């Protein structure tokens, strides 16, 4: 449900720093990388979140752009990686890094990680590499912006990725609004 | 627990839209025709919420006014629709049209969406033209408003329907309060 | 977690009251005879809540004051009673006049109502009628406030009621605290 | 998620606190020794929370430090210590004694204690006393700060204490930050 966090920092324990929201103080747990961009305690700051329900808590986990959440969240999706072996990936590599290490393919590096499978650095590799494809922005790019959003938007609806691909490009140009497009497509599939 | 929100648009990527709350930014999801709706990037919002608990997380559903929620909470009532695909019906088509297909029966276009069962889409039909009867209001009446209101409450109770419909209708009239008129039923029947 | 919320009535839709809390707008279901009693749209009011955890669901049970919600509570602990029967109970009468049919132990007046037992209704008054005996207010009062305080507490820490009864009676008299009364119990048992 | 709460005490009722935050008042559950230590109603309280999900509930249980909250976690890792129990152990005893209690091996005193086993009393004492070694503060003792800090961080992370105790112990001398510290243990092994 709660996806920013915006408020006064209290504390820090790294990985956890304690955010204060309106007489709220919010624990989040956060990689590392993006720990250190963190500002100074008594000052404001500002955090993408990623809740995770589990058996006995609730828990939030933050970063500081949008970007590094997505890989993340897809990190998790995989069978062998849950949030706390994602946190970790991502407190020994930055994002931007470990993208890299993918697509150069260096389990080499994954390995050096706690908890971190050979077999499963593999196919970690093998399993991101291809989930990156249909991953846009930069981080995900060493077309055009609303089109791979509508695109994004067809396929959060069921459409599957080729018809929603199909869909989009069928009908297009700029100027356009992702949300434009979005509408045109669906009227021009039923 | 929550049934509305109020405060600022932070982001939209339809379709979802981020509401920040006193500082807390709210993920909520909406059907594409609520989200054509939505105000710019930067003012202020009220979205009427659905909230749904899942395994892995706990999410909310918005619209744009109470009729839409009921019929998306309707539709998730049935056996064979989730919220997922909810959302996808309210995408494709607006509440209006939708209860137009319904009530004209037309399969054919319920089909044209993904996920979207024939078998389905028939009992869909049937079962929802059905439940619409009950329903009053602009979007399901192509009575009373206080009576049906008092009616849906001792409904809410444990009445059978049929008994609640019979408990008000016995003793009524005008420059009541549903309040009242439920008030008065009670007291009769007990 | 939540037990009291204080902000503005939204909208009425009885036995649903939505009360807008800073931009959260949270819904609370409310027994009729509480609700007869709520403010008017607009304005301010004050609630206490018994949070409610089901399978697809977090509810809100509200009440206008402290006793009613111990009932209910109470009501709940039964095995024969949920909270939507609970709630059916306190719309058809009052706490008082529940207490009171279960002091003259008037079943009738029970059965009268929906998805009420009457093995039901009699066990109920049976065990109700036990339960408020250890249960001390006005309400349930037809001793010393801080000692029956102290008792409570001493009570939810482990204790067995008698020992706690015994606990505090052989330490005592006023002007006193509670806290001062279970500060002392404690000591002299460890 | 929650960790602490800023807010105007409602309303004491031994252990449970009603505290008020922007017009929602959460119950917090707090051991009797942390109870003493609260303000007047009326006035601002600050407290350290513990977030327990469990069936039918979620509850808070507060603390004023987080040396105690620290403390209660630790009890509770336990296989025979719950929250219930916990919260009851810090009524009888202050986080001191009991600190002391466990290094002094004097079961006596916990069996004193409703629930509390002996053959629990002892295994307590010997699981306790082996937690504290690796736990650091006032409270749990009768060398660097950050370093402790990097350790506990990367054993957070994945590494085998021992492991970090070595890795920040190789590279090491003040004026760091722990998350420096952390930091450069993670280049080094990675």
């Amino acid at each position: 449900m709660i996806g920013r966090l915006r408020g006064i920092i209290i504390e820090k324990q790294p990985p956890l720093v304690l955010i204060e929201v309106g007489g709220v103080g919010y624990e989040v747990h956060m990689p590392m990388t993006c720990f250190y961009e963190l500002p100074e305690a008594g000052q404001e700051a500002i955090v993408f979140t990623h809740f995770v329900v589990r058996e006995d808590a609730q828990l939030l986990y933050g970063f500081n752009n949008k970007q590094e959440r997505t890989l993340f969240k897809e990190l998790i999706k995989t069978n062998g990686v849950g949030p706390k072996l994602a946190l970790a990936i991502l407190s020994g590599m930055s994002a931007q890094q470990f993208v890299n290490a993918v697509e150069r393919e260096e389990v080499g590096a994954l390995v050096k990680l706690p908890g971190i499978g050979k077999k499963t650095a593999e196919r970690l590799i093998v399993e991101m590499k291809d989930r990156f494809k249909g991953l846009h922005g930069d981080l995900f790019t060493p077309t055009d912006d609303a089109e791979q959003e509508a695109v994004a938007r067809l396929v959060a609806l069921g459409y599957k990725p080729q018809e929603a691909s199909r869909m989009v490009s069928k009908i297009a140009r700029p100027d356009a609004s992702s949300e434009t497009l979005i509408r045109e497509a669906l009227r021009a599939a039923l």
